This record gives structure tokens, C-alpha cells and sequence, in this order.
């Protein structure tokens, strides 16, 4: 198994993924703040805050009360300061032509500010072959929703298998999973998994948690997405770098 | 097999699906236009010209360059004074904690102005929990997207028949479903097919189309919708009528 650092150097790395793996070695970090909240202020002060603590900021452009396109020029300028990427947590499921427009164009221009996006299979290959005439061009990376972590979730089995395909055969754009696990054993692909919690338990709604230990060293995942975890603790600095440490000594013990 | 009239009565029917039944049924129409544009202008324009002829007008809020929720209110007043249903075909795809707020809040604020949404099946029946949580309090409905018309699509065999059974255990909340074909025995589910268009062909992005005879008549859906059939068209207006009329008798002819 390589280190994030030489993983970034893979003859066919994408350059995001590329991008993404430099400062995760570089700062030690492989969380993923899932920056769950209503507010641009909140969304701002917490990217400024945590922005050394994670490799990426995962955002729900359509939660946000107050967006506006200079928000994110906002977000921007704090991602390139602190180094993390964007990571628009859309999950795009229509057809090719429709998801297209989704991306580029609307009132959130989703394509002109995120690093990442990522996708559902389930409609086919279209889905990918649609956001990627936006987001090459753009220099843009996608990621396929292999597993989920919620409560009777149907991508299993079949369905988990048809992700990694679909991936494997758009490497061009496609640069990794939200997974639970490892699923591609092609090293050139990122795995994100959501569903993290230092505490057993779940919420109301269909969600389960799993550990970073569990998820980083026996699944074999590289990066943790966390929001409530985070959000809704008092300090939430203090709570990233908890999650922070967590993740890497998981990430480095599994390297030995 | 009951008339869209008399399903409209049935003891178990939902609200929403009762009253798109009737004004099916007073109008003669069966197609639901989808108004895939990006200017608000060119979307009330259809809406109120299109309005006698369709019982629904599908959108898709987030690729207009031009949305307000001030847009939103002017298709409502249209939406009344033609008798059609507001779909937002949003297609949530989350865990549940995550599609309410998308349902909710948010720039858009779907739920304040969109009768119908639908929801992908794959997270598991959380995404309906949450989204009901919303959508019960305002009286709206809910499609679970059952079969896909997109090459590629994973929604078959067991994954349609999870879904069917989530609509079925949620009926308090899921009217009906996006499928190709019937999927329910029962007939208090509304069972509405994209990919139509009178001539054979597809998109360049996995689009697949079959006819409204096709779909209505022989695989016993209940609404066509139709993008770019209508809306490529010059005269929008006849293609509704064409569609219109084609769905219609396909649905007369099966009732015998
Ligand atoms: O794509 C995701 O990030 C995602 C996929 C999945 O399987 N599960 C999942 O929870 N998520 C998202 O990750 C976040 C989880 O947040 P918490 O449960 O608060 O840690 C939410 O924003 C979800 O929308
Ligand atoms: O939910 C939908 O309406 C949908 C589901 C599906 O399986 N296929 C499908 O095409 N659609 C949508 O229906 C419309 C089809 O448009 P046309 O291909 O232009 O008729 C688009 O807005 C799609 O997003």
C-alpha cells in the first residue's frame, strides 16, 4: 500500500485527485468537514476556522438561506489559503442531458466553484457522460456513490460492483467513491466515507455511524466525511482535530 | 380497470393524487409537460399556454438562470387558473436528515410551491421519512422513482420491487411513482413515464424513447411526460395537443 503522497503520483492519477492527496500528506489530514448548516456566515467562519484541520469541505448548496455566487468566491478564497478542495455533495441522478445543465448552469453554477461532485449510478453511465462534458473542460472531478450509510440502502452486491465499473471506465473524470469501504482496488481512486461518528449510534432519519478506526483501518477507506459529529459540538475545532487524529492514525497504522 | 374519475374517489386515495385525478378526467389530458427551459419568461409562457392541455407541469427549479420564489408564484397563479399540478422532478437521493432541508429551505423552498417531488429509492425508505416530515405538514405528495428510461439504468427486478413496496408502506405521503410501465396492483398509485416521444429515437446521453401508445396503452402507465417532443417543437402548443391526444385515447382504449 502506498502513502497518500505517492499515491499522488500515480502515472494515471486525475489531477484533482492529484491536488487532493499532496495536501492530505502535507497536513496530515484526511477529513472531510461536512459543512451541514443554513448560514454563509456559519459556513464561512467555520471553513476559515477548520480550513488547516481538513483536506475538504463537503457542502449542500441548496441548504444554504443566503446563497449567493460571492459566497463562494468567499469559500474559494479560504480553500486556497488553507488548502482543502470543494466538494459539492449534489448527488446528481437524472439522466445525462438533464444533469448536465444541473451542473453548469441554474442559480448555483455548481461546476464554476466545486473541485468535486459526485453522482448515483443508478441511471446508467449517461449520468457520468453528462456532468463530465461540463466538468472536463472545467478541470473538474467526480466521485460515484458506491455504498451509502444509511438504513436500507440498496447499494449492495450488484449494484456496488456496477459503481466501480462505471468508474473504472471514466477515469478521465471519475476520481473516486463515497463508499463504506475500499471497493476499487486500483489505488488511483479515492474512497470517502460518510456515517462517521467518534460513538456508536445513528440519528432518527436512517443514519448509522461507524468509528474512524473502523472506516480508515479495518475497511480500508481514505477519507472520513463527519458533519454532526463536528457541527454540533461546542468547540468545533477542537472536535475536527479529534476527528482529524483519528483518521490519520488510522490511515497510518494500515500502512505499518 | 377504474377511469381516472373514479380512482379519484378511491377510499384510500391521496389528496394530491385525488385532485390531478379529477382535473384529468374534466380536461382529457394525461400529459404532464416537462418544462425543461431556463428562462422564467419561456417557462410561464408554456405553462400558460400549455395549461388547458396538461394535467401537470414538471420543472426543474434548479437549471432556471432566473428563479425567484416570485417565478414560483406566478406559476402557482397559472397552475390554478389552467387546473394543472406543480411537479418538481428534484429526484432527492439523501439521507433523511439531509432531504428535508433540501425539501424545505434553501434558495428554493420546493415544498412551498411544488404540489408533487419524487425521490430516488436507493438510500433506503429514510429518504421518504424525512421528506414527509415536510411534506405531510403541507399537504403534499411524493413519487418514488421505480424504473429509469435512461441506458444503463439499475432500477430493475428487485429495486423496482423495493420501491413499490416503499410506496406502498408510506402511502400517506407517496402517491405514486416515475416507471416505465405499471408497476402497482394497486390503483390508488398514479403511475407516470418520461422518455416519450411520438418517433422512435433517443438523446445522445442515454435518453431512450418509446410512444404514448407504447406506454399508456400497452404497458398500462397513467401520464406521459415530455420534454424536448413539446418543447424543441415550433409550435409548442399543437405538439402538446398531439401528445395530448395520443396519450388520451391510449388510456380510452385500455379501459375499454
Ligand atoms: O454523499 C455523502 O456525503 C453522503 C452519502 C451517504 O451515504 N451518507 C451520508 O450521510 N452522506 C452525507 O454526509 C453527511 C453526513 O452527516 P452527519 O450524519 O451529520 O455526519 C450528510 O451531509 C449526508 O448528506
Ligand atoms: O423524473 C423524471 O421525470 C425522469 C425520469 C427518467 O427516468 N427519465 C427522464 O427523462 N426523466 C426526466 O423527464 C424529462 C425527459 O425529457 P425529454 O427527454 O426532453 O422528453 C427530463 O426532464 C428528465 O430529467
Amino acid at each position: 500500500e502506498l502513502s497518500f503522497g505517492a499515491r499522488a503520483e500515480l502515472p494515471r492519477i486525475h489531477p484533482v485527485a492529484s491536488k487532493l492527496l499532496r495536501l492530505m500528506q502535507k497536513k496530515e489530514t484526511n477529513l472531510c468537514l461536512s459543512a451541514d448548516v443554513s448560514l454563509a456566515r456559519e459556513l464561512l467562519q467555520l471553513a476559515d476556522a477548520l480550513g488547516p484541520s481538513i483536506c475538504m469541505l463537503k457542502t449542500h448548496v441548496d441548504i444554504l438561506n443566503d446563497f449567493t455566487l460571492d459566497v463562494m468566491k468567499e469559500l474559494i478564497t479560504l480553500a486556497k489559503c488553507h488548502e482543502f478542495l470543494i466538494f459539492e455533495d449534489r448527488k446528481f441522478a437524472d439522466i445525462g442531458n438533464t444533469v448536465k445543465k444541473q451542473y453548469e448552469g441554474g442559480i448555483f453554477k455548481i461546476a464554476s466553484w466545486a473541485d468535486l461532485v459526485n453522482a448515483h449510478v443508478v441511471p446508467g453511465s449517461g449520468v457520468v457522460k453528462g456532468l463530465q462534458e461540463v466538468g472536463l473542460p472545467l478541470h473538474r472531478g467526480c466521485l460515484l456513490i458506491a455504498e451509502m450509510s444509511s438504513t436500507g440502502s440498496l447499494a449492495t452486491g450488484d449494484y456496488t460492483r456496477a459503481a466501480v465499473r462505471m468508474a473504472e471506465e471514466h477515469s478521465e473524470f471519475v476520481v473516486g467513491f463515497i463508499s463504506g469501504s475500499r471497493v476499487s482496488m486500483k489505488p488511483e481512486f479515492l474512497h470517502l466515507t460518510p456515517g462517521v461518528q467518534l460513538e456508536a449510534g445513528g440519528d432518527n432519519l436512517g443514519q448509522q455511524y461507524n468509528s474512524p478506526q473502523e472506516v480508515i483501518g479495518k475497511r480500508g477507506s481514505d477519507i472520513i466525511i463527519v458533519g454532526r459529529g463536528i457541527i454540533s459540538a461546542a468547540d468545533r475545532l477542537e472536535a475536527a482535530e479529534m476527528y482529524r487524529k483519528a483518521a490519520w492514525e488510522a490511515y497510518l497504522s494500515r500502512l505499518g
